[PDB]
């Protein structure tokens, strides 16, 4: 589940940074930067796309993207970081 | 349910998409990306309301979007999403 | 629950209104916008707060008027628009 | 629960603040500001990191730090907001 979820929000992490690159002319750190601001909704407090092709690309990312992003970082929490601190609780 | 739900987002996005073209002059493409930016949360780093009208439209749209919108997204990565990809790990 | 949840909504958002506007010196409705967008985590693309005791307000505001705001956007979504959308479907 | 949720939230919390204010540069209150935002999400307006140190730490940070802020936040409502709310309501 947990490396599924990782490899599928590898994937989608790969796309963005590629469109934003190519698209958007961002350097591929930055690229890969607003994609995983966009997708995680903590958002960029200085670039937004600024091509009509990148604002809508960028609509359809989060749209799709929102829900895989969150299922990752979800089962991150608690099939990996809540076990390593349950199981550390335990006197 | 998520032909429902697709629709009455769709039609909230239309709505916004109105609005700050109109009450904030921005291109529809720009209003559209704001709305949607603005609903999913993941926010602008450029762009905020520069009227008071479109302060308070934005107050009252947050509140009355995002619920439909997660609702939509929710929905679109379990019932549309999770099978296409539960059903693909099958060998 | 519906009315709690929204009385105290708009005591939190009275209280961010009244110390951003006093103590960051923001016009009234700029003051509620900010403690609207941060609350509901969608964030401000242009204003951060100035002072030290602004940041610092602002990061226990957060802690504090995160969950309650969420859980009236959650109830107002779930029992006072699904209803009204739920029994609309009904021919 | 509670009591190790914001312990853990708290030292998650010294990490940004020490890696923002000795990479990045900020002062200490801003770096805290910045580690705060960026995990509830909510995001600064102003500030990116600019380092390439500071983009890939950020968005490491964003995918381990989530989960638990929220995590927080919400046993934070649930725990010891709901009950001294709800035992409040009882004439
Ligand atoms: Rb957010
Ligand atoms: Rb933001
Ligand atoms: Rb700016
Ligand atoms: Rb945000
Ligand atoms: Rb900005
Ligand atoms: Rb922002």
């Amino acid at each position: 589940e947990f490396q599924v979820l990782f490899v599928l929000t590898i994937l989608t992490l790969i796309s963005g940074t590629i469109f934003y690159s190519t698209v958007e002319g961002l350097r591929p750190i930055d690229a890969l930067y607003f994609s995983v601001v966009t997708l995680t909704t903590v958002g960029d407090g200085n670039f937004s796309p600024q091509t009509d092709f990148g604002k809508i690309f960028t609509i359809l990312y989060i749209f799709i993207g929102i829900g895989l992003v969150f299922g990752f970082i979800h089962k991150l929490a608690v099939n990996v970081q809540l076990p390593s601190i349950l199981s550390n609780l335990v006197p």
